[PDB]
RNA sequence: AUUGAAAGUUUUUUUUUUUUUUUUUUUUUUUUUUUUUUUUUUUUUUUU
């Protein structure tokens, strides 16, 4: 299922607290704030939380985390290439037994490009068989706010992002039905301009064996709880803090490092346990090229 | 129920002082109140 979020307005991010200030670190929205905002917003309605349900990380419309197989042909500068229906293209020759070192040859003409794995990426254009795309940036301001009782005694800062529509995909539950606004941040009663949650059309995405991109920051295994192994990965090492209920007591700040999104993962077995989605990771999915967000 | 939270960018400061729209500039120069008109006509210093 998917969502539409007509934010166009400043909202914070992932904060680095610095002795008393905090600054932008992730240009883009994490799932697992998401879901906290859309499950405070249960609570203030009901109560009556689940966490049966999981959301994919909100990403600006129209854009995309990048992956490896999806470079730069500057080496500084923002424009991105990448071949119609490459996973088709690619992989398939992963059940024959070709050297990945030849599969990973970016070098279609010379100057070859060098990618920058998740990274936000904005498509542009057909330009044949290399659609063109370009680098994402977004607005961003600093709000500095003073302590008094009349007179001073602190001080204190913050960093906010400007956004555009807002895109994600959520479980079918009827918690969207009967939520239509969240407050999103590190200040949620201080700091907030404008939020809303839009339901559009419902979203069937296939998760089954084969190369997938992993959008969220997917996580092989944790405690000895094997989800999936993989061929061969392509991607970065993230860190990851969030949040997670194990039914009993604790259940809060698990920090386990995993990888970045947009990694490339060839995975040919998954397990039935668990999921992670409801935990913000593992949203992994089968796309034909970055057009899948149509 | 966002990793997560709660702090007014606030107090405080007069756009104020110095400077006269001032000096010089005669409402005067010229023009005869003259010009035609007889203080005139009528009347016995006088009678019974």
């Amino acid at each position: 299922i998917l969502i539409k979020l007509k934010v166009k307005g400043y909202i914070t991010t992932q904060m680095r607290r610095i002795r008393n200030y905090y600054f932008s670190i992730t240009n883009y929205i994490p799932s697992t704030t998401l879901r906290g905002a859309i499950l405070a917003e249960y609570y203030n309605q009901t109560g009556k939380i689940d966490e049966n349900f999981y959301v994919s990380p909100a990403y600006p419309i129209k854009t995309a985390p990048a992956h490896y197989f999806s470079p730069a042909k500057e080496r500084k500068g923002d424009e991105f290439i990448e071949v119609k229906r490459i996973l088709e293209k690619k992989e398939k020759e992963f059940e024959a037994n070709k050297p990945i070192e030849e599969i990973m040859k970016l070098e279609i003409d010379g100057k070859h490009p060098k990618p920058k794995i998740g990274s936000l990426i904005t498509y542009e254009g057909e330009t044949d068989k290399e659609n063109k795309y370009r680098e994402f940036s977004s607005k961003s301001i600093i709000q500095m706010h003073v302590a008094i009782d009349s007179y001073k005694g602190m001080l204190f800062a913050y960093e906010y992002k400007e956004f555009d529509e807002m895109w994600a995909i959520a479980s079918d539950s009827e918690v969207i039905d009967t939520v239509k606004r969240i407050k999103i941040g590190r200040g949620k009663n201080r700091g907030n301009k404008v939020v809303d949650v839009e339901k559009v059309r419902e979203v069937s995405l296939d998760q089954s064996k084969g190369l997938l991109y992993c959008l969220s920051p997917c996580i092989g295994s944790l405690f000895g709880k094997t989800f999936f192994k993989a061929k061969y990965i392509i991607g970065d090492k993230s860190i990851y803090s969030g949040w997670f209920t194990v039914d009993s007591f604790s259940g809060q700040k698990p920090v386990f490092e995993t990888l970045r999104e947009g990694s490339l993962v060839y995975v040919e077995s998954f397990s039935n346990e668990k999921s992670l989605m409801p935990a913000g990771l593992n949203f992994m999915l089968r796309i034909s090229d970055l057009s899948s967000i149509l």
